[PDB]
């Protein structure tokens, strides 16, 4: 109970850095990178008991995951990878690992001031995406 309270709400993307290079490193193709890089998603996070739901709504795609911390699940990502995901809380940071085709990427979500900061890492490449309350 109360684990992710500071994450809950409706959030709007306000800045992005290095996302094209992150997407390249993940293997996303040209057209998807261009269209996806234009999107300004809203991220809606909610908690009901032990189940966390993260929805992303954008002009590119609407996605939704629900999960229990530490419990692996199947995810189809916005760029159409079929991945196996596990999300844990590490020192107040939501840590989301995706595995597919022998590859791995980690997405960290943390509260910093009034922002929700999303750090996406693939090998040596990091993208930082900043959300504010909608
Ligand atoms: C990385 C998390 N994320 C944030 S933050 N905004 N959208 C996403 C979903 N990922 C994604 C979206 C489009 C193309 C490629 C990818 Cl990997």
């Amino acid at each position: 109970s109360h684990m992710c309270d500071a994450f809950v709400g409706t959030w709007k993307l306000v800045s992005s850095e290095n996302f094209d290079d992150y997407m390249k490193e993940v293997g996303v193709g040209f057209a998807t990178r261009k269209v996806a890089g234009m999107a300004k998603p809203n991220m809606i996070i909610s908690v009901n008991g032990d189940v966390i739901t993260i929805k992303s709504e954008s002009t590119f795609k609407n996605t939704e995951i629900s999960f229990i911390l530490g419990q692996e699940f199947d995810e189809v990502t916005a760029d159409d990878r079929k991945v196996k995901s596990t999300i844990t809380l590490d020192g107040g940071v939501l840590v989301h690992v995706q595995k597919w085709d022998g590859k791995s990427t980690t997405i960290k979500r943390k509260r910093e001031d009034d922002k929700l900061v999303v750090e996406c890492v693939m090998k040596g490449v990091t993208s930082t995406r900043v959300y504010e309350r909608a």
